[PDB]
């Protein structure tokens, strides 16, 4: 599943259709990023600039332009094909093949961007810009702006309006299409194949590093060559570091393992968390807190609909936390009233939920507290945990637990759909599992 | 093997006995960098601060101060330990720790450096900056420098002097101790074992990202993470691409696959290349371009010895190319000719060799034309190649061929030491390997 | 006459009913101006600042909130008094007094503008923001949008709309009110006083720069302490230098001396040209180029009028000049062929008229080769000049001949009133004043 | 008197002599400065850059080359000729005649100072740039420096020192030559006729800023275009404001003035302070407080000299202070002991003495607290002044007055030449001067 050049071309045109007319909007590529002096990291294309294109290279730039409320254009800048550089360091789509390859009308060199942009905003009423987004991209557009004002001799002009489209983009972003939910579903089981793999591997003694390889090489095998964030294996007090990504340590014979992993497929996704006993079987104390975060999770599961909110189901969820840790003598009083002081929150201090899609934290308005009503084709995780401290003032056999269980799900109009079922989650089927795996 | 406290301490005493006195010396922490958003790439601190650190955090600046010349002192700035931070993003050394972990003298807080910064260059004679490598650096530097030059009502003096360390410390990293031969040994290793394996799971029909896979993997196994650059997998006409990175295409019967790739290992770069055939067995063109590759490179590893350069043992490739080109009718005419018209150019269109070390392009002088005399303990790569483009006016059999075979070695007393032959190159002995694997 | 507190209030709510509702529009003043070293040049408000304040500080922001169609109100960020600062540098409004004294609602210290601008544009719709204008406001407002953007945990919301308010602003300028124009007619009447003191005063020997300083002391004693730009004294050759401002040389009896000059007063400028001969009897051929001249300036002071434009005015003008050359034998060939290659041009080389108020080139649209229909209460110059080289392939007696006679009027009802009559322009009357001052 | 070719030449050769072989010293004009929007203020030319050029045009560069300790030469980057520019806006200097005119060895375009400068710094060890003056020559400096860094491949090597020239200028600025002394005692001759006219002038109900233009009009005469610094004239309580510059209030009978004024000539600031009463009679008590401060400065007058410092003179006038103070009643207590706690500070906070030259605030080190031992050739003022507040708790006649008298002088090998005693300081010589010019 991928999204093709006529869905980009339908995003374009839906921007276009909210744009005023006589207006541009600009939509600029990520800058290339070193890694060490002349080394740069693998290119990642700018989110928003990969919504419109699917086009993967820096140093291009999408114009839209809104003529009036009938003709419309778009104009991209790009790299030129150059015979020594694509020798060197590969090939590039040029000017030539843009418009038929992206489905753009016309494709100019962007070594000319300075002696054209402004040509092209001449005599606009509104540019839409995503100021402070990038600070080359802020050099190109003020020039642009500048050789307008300072140019009426020359008889040009410039737009005196300046919209930010990412409000407007990323509230498109929010709700997926079903071409976007189908690359998320695959992105979703490549990274539940991935876990699953990483629970049949571990064994006391190896290194956390060990089964963030195990999950790359997952990744990679399904076409998925990067992950979507940085791998957490957080082992015994390390489980207990909400983003520990040292992944350094030798896993022990007794402790949990936290694993957070995602793979970026199609620009889009996977997140998904599962925590384990490193040889197997669960202490009886880790089970205790387990099936607290299990249930808080199964119920999300339950109540994730159009028309309830991640602060009306996180409710549900302190509720359950709250109750499991009095029973276990981890808090103390009164449910209702350790509820109203949310006493929950040494325990569990992040949110239950966050928008997923091309960024693993999605664009899109959360509203107060998380309180948007949701919706059809809003996708989301479902992550609660219980963190407790290895000197947190609590009964000695909880110190040093973490545990996170994190499933990605899509709003439909009848509730909710899984994407990462197909990872075990109950303690029996994780335990289940792994004694196949350690029996060979 | 790795390097110790107690050798980037002696790093630290090397510097400050070339530094003038009355002078201090500062080295900065590499930024962190943005990936998506609010995703950062996995961190990569900057080669030079690692080198006299080996401290993994941003947000750290050395000052080595030389009073005189017989006392001299280091300050770490560092982030400070942090509840929240340390829960949310990781642990942290702190500034307690700092001194006896790192074995510095005294550690402050990285928020006061603004604060403290100007109050230890007061008074000096010579400050040692790298100017240009970091803006946030130079901010901090310029900014200490302004606040001494502007408070002589104070008692406040700027030094007059700024100067790059730059061209210092490269001539010292440059020349490897022997426990950085014994890492980079490491290193080679690794990668080695990694390119094995490419080699024997390499099947017509896997695509040029599985090998990709199958070499992280096995970086990250031996406790390499990450490799030292992009990892090359090109296939029939990619591999005629230098730094062809897609790895998206489908590994074809009948091509040959050019896979380059290294593994970093504590901070050090392997960086070995080897080609060899999709289906196990070269074809007659591919092993006579082959052959040619591979002269060149065991030539070059019979010659390499302190006494010689780069440049000499270049005319002895150049020399070994133009001949074996003119011999299959790639070129025409008279070798000696062909030689003084550089004819092999556009079929061998980079350097033989360059440094290497904590960078893969390492750093240090290479004289003009690389003609700086060898000597024992400078590390370097080997790496002739050939490649005949597609549309080549040449004898048709030959057209997409690119062929590129490249080994890690250190200068020793006696000649050099290869640290990447534990991975064949030979034509018989890749065939037999791929046979072997091949029949499972 | 001044602008009075009232006026400023005025502007200000024309500004606010332009406004959308749920909107701010943000009016920066000048930053203080190096001239060397820790010397300031004397401060020069920035004028839009000044049109809505007649507030003479720096470090001083308007803000003027519309929070919907009948609700607004202003805020001042200003230097806060202080006992110490003042003392030194000079008494400083501070917060107290600014309501009443500006008539604004609000005043708050400048130190605390990145604290609370962000809090004033929280929730708006729009901002208006001059973006480019300076460095300093630019960082200002940008900081203020990013922590918005960034903080929607805190419920923080930027307005995703910039409108640069400068063309609205503009066009108000460009239509002066009648205490404007009295302010005006009073520049001009100081201006005048000055040129005539200037024709009174000039001898032969005496060096350009004389004639300046007679000027100047002139402008301030009637209150006018600074010229409105650079001060013009171009004798002989220098006559042909358009901004000639070294006025560096002995004024020559044979010669004439262009003096451009004008005052500001109250913010406004004046701005007069006068060029007579430096001994008190034009030459017939400084005569004769000086009638063409003038007869171009009284036939333009006729013309200009609601309806008519500087275009239309300027055609006018070109077919004198061009008439009177051929006369001369300056220019060769047929009226009408010489006006439609633009011959003229080599010897009147700039624009007729331009705009004037609180900037010497005043703000306002001109339209397409200030073709704009005028209208009441615009105020403009009008400058005619003939500058022949003094290497001009001419008739010999014409070279090194510069002449401009610049009036400033104002257009009315009925035509216009010329500001700047009270200083003689019809050469009997240059030779009258001059014969009579020449005799004590 | 000025300063000539030859001896800004002697002045090149004497940096020159300073700098390391292999090295090059950038120094660099200063930017034009905008007044109101296309509107520049008049131009000043940088101080060291004038003190070696005596050229007073932007966009210069002088660049010396000291290629070995016989060899060395000097290129100018400056602006070229252009037909149109100069037509416009002012003669310049060009290329063909720069070398002669300036007596540099080259010039070269400011157009080609970035492909230009790179190449006359390749290969040398020390760069002298004064880094922070000027953002726009920072940019041009790192550049260069980049390109060097960045171009082994080219056989370009980048100075690795950076040394600050403005220690090593400034102490050259501090002792001036006899010429330059012959320029500055002009410039207290020019000073002193303007306030002797302006005591002239002074009468009841004219406004400060008429003594302003009264003495700017005697600085131009005397072809001093520019004042050295913004004019203060202070009457009444205004007095009692250090830099009050708004002169904008009527001059009342019965109040003191304080003037503080001096020209620009050739490059060299005077600097004045005469206070006066404005009806031409000192008051009792203006007197007494008047006494004081003049006998302050006719001791420092008869102290100054080889071997002495401002700090030692800086305690005789404290002294003298104290004691006065005391027998007025303003200060109560010993003397000795008011003296031990500053307890004069009140009344008297700032310094007695600056150095004097190219700035007002002449560049050159002080020593802690001024301490630095007088030679011959240094300039500097002498300006003891009381200032007691309209509120001090003081006997009521003293509140509201504000003296300062300030003279420029120079250190001789027998004492000091005092530069500005043509305008009286003696009360007596005061009312006597205004006397006979209140009679006519
Ligand atoms: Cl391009
Ligand atoms: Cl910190
Ligand atoms: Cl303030
Ligand atoms: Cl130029
Ligand atoms: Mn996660
Ligand atoms: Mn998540
Ligand atoms: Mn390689
Ligand atoms: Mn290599
Ligand atoms: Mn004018
Ligand atoms: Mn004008
Ligand atoms: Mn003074
Ligand atoms: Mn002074």
């Amino acid at each position: 599943s991928e999204i093709s050049r006529q869905e980009f071309q339908r995003r374009r045109q839906a921007l276009v259709e909210q744009m005023q007319p006589g207006s541009a909007a600009l939509i600029f590529a990520a800058p290339e990023v070193t890694r060490s002096a002349d080394s740069e990291y693998p290119y990642r294309q700018n989110s928003d600039f990969w919504y419109f294109t699917g086009f993967n290279e820096p140093e291009a730039v999408l114009v839209l332009i809104k003529s009036d409320d009938t003709h419309n254009h778009s104009v991209l800048f790009n790299r030129v094909r150059d015979l020594t550089a694509e020798i060197w360091f590969g090939r590039r789509l040029g000017q030539d093949a843009a418009p038929e390859k992206l489905g753009v009308d016309r494709a100019l060199a962007f070594s000319e961007i300075n002696q054209q942009l402004y040509q092209l905003l001449n005599g606009l009423d509104v540019v839409y810009h995503a100021q402070g987004e990038y600070a080359y991209a802020d050099v190109i557009v003020n020039s642009a702006l500048e050789k307008l004002r300072k140019g009426s001799r020359q008889n040009l002009t410039a737009p005196a309006t300046m919209i930010d489209w990412r409000p407007v983009v990323h509230e498109m972003r929010l709700f997926k299409s079903p071409e976007e939910i189908a690359v998320l579903r695959r992105a979703g089981e490549i990274t539940a194949m991935a876990h699953t793999r990483a629970m049949e591997k571990c064994r006391p003694g190896m290194f956390e590093y060990h089964l963030e390889g195990e999950i790359h090489h997952e990744f990679n095998r399904h076409g998925a060559r990067y992950p979507s964030y940085n791998t957490i294996v957080g082992s015994g007090e390390n489980g207990c570091i909400l983003h520990y990504t040292e992944n350094e340590c030798e896993m022990r014979d007794g402790d949990l393992v936290l694993i957070d992993a995602g793979c970026e497929y199609k620009g889009y996704a996977g997140d998904i968390t599962r925590t384990f006993p490193v040889n197997g079987k669960f202490t009886q104390a880790q089970r205790e807190i387990y099936d607290i975060v299990l249930e808080s999770l199964e119920t999300s599961l339950r109540l994730y609909r159009p028309g309830t909110s991640i602060l009306e189901v996180t409710g549900e969820v302190v509720r359950i936390m709250v109750s499991g840790l009095v029973k276990l003598g981890i808090l103390k009083g009164d449910v209702d009233e350790l509820i109203a002081q949310n006493a929950h929150r040494p325990f569990f201090m992040h949110g239950l939920s966050h928008w997923l899609g091309l960024d693993v934290h999605d664009v899109g308005v959360y509203g107060q507290d998380r309180s948007r009503i949701l919706e059809p084709g809003m996708v989301l995780t479902v992550e609660p945990g219980l963190y407790i401290a290895p000197d947190a003032e609590v009964p000695e056999q909880y110190r040093g637990i973490g545990i996170r269980i994190e499933d990605d799900i899509v709003i439909t109009e009848t509730g909710n759909e899984n994407l990462t079922a197909s990872v075990v989650k109950k303690p029996e089927e994780i335990e289940a599992l792994m004694v196949a795996a350690r029996k060979q």
